[PDB]
């Protein structure tokens, strides 16, 4: 089956606006890939959407554990 996961997908349900370049903008309804993580601090993570990059409230977001249906 599967070894590893390359990077982590989620689901954004709480829609954002980015208020400098850094910061990201995101909607309700879409994934971001998870680019890198951030420090010990929860709240705060890196995902590419639209080919950008930049920082999002992790809270805004969460973490999606795997597809049952489609």
């Amino acid at each position: 089956g599967s070894s590893g996961s390359s990077g982590d997908y989620c689901k954004v349900i709480f829609p954002y606006e980015a208020q400098n370049d850094d910061e990201l903008t995101i909607k309700e309804g879409d994934i971001v890939t998870l680019i890198n993580k951030d420090c010990i601090d929860v709240g705060w993570w890196e995902g590419e959407l639209n080919g950008r990059r930049g920082v999002f409230p992790d809270n805004f977001v969460k973490l999606l554990s795997g597809p049952s249906s489609g």
